[PDB]
């Protein structure tokens, strides 16, 4: 049978994202529109600064909406984002940049009406001022990543982790540690799943006859691991 939640996400979804940041002191805020196909694991975001980033991009691309990931049938059961909609779910994250400074963000991810809304804080702190993040010295390019998924059955969520490898203008690589944990908003029941991942690939680009600074973000998601 169809999860309630899953049927929310049978074909094309709009997308709102809205994040409040600040990076030592640098506060900044950003809003994002596009659409999901959770189909195809498909992503389209158009990002741009409401109120120049402090920092790279790129450097944003994983805390700017899971439930979009193409779950095979075959691990139906273990798609935790979509069987917590539409109340939702709380994500929590620490991103460590190594030698340099770490995000702490939240995001509370629900629908409003038709439309799924991500709505994150973001707080960076001891970054250094000539490191790779304040001093803009990141790629705007992306690898593609997995991403590890456990159940957290103590806390009714998953705990997620994994390593973002983000290229630096030298050649070289500036590596972001993400741990994470996803707890319901509803009192529900939720999917609980075994250990799997979702396989990332992203692509960065520029709307070219946009003036304010943005980025382009297609994104194709997919689980994988349980055969």
């Amino acid at each position: 049978m169809v999860s309630k939640g899953e049927e929310l996400f049978t074909g094309v979804v709009p997308i709102l994202v809205e994040l409040d940041g600040d990076v030592n002191g640098h506060k900044f805020s950003v809003s994002g529109e596009g659409e999901g196909d959770a189909t195809y694991g498909k992503l389209t975001l158009k990002f741009i600064c409401t109120t120049k980033l402090p920092v790279p991009w790129p450097t944003l691309v994983t805390t700017f909406v899971q439930c979009f990931a193409r779950y095979p049938d075959h691990m139906r059961q273990h798609d935790f984002f979509k069987s917590a909609m539409p109340e939702g779910y709380v994500q929590e994250r620490t991103i460590f940049f190594k030698d340099d400074g770490n995000y702490k963000t939240r995001a509370e991810v629900k629908f409003e009406g038709d439309t799924l809304v991500n709505r994150i804080e973001l707080k960076g702190i001891d970054f250094k001022e000539d490191g790779n993040i304040l001093g803009h010295k990141l790629e705007y390019n992306y690898n593609s990543h997995n991403v590890y998924i456990m159940a957290d059955k103590q806390k009714n969520g998953i705990k997620v982790n994994f390593k973002i490898r983000h290229n630096i203008e030298d050649g070289s690589v500036q590596l972001a540690d993400h741990y994470q944990q996803n707890t319901p908003i509803g009192d529900g029941p939720v999917l609980l799943p075994d250990n799997h991942y979702l396989s990332y690939q992203s692509a960065l680009s520029k709307d070219p006859n946009e003036k304010r600074d943005h980025m382009v973000l297609l994104e194709f998601v997919t689980a994988a691991g349980i055969t």
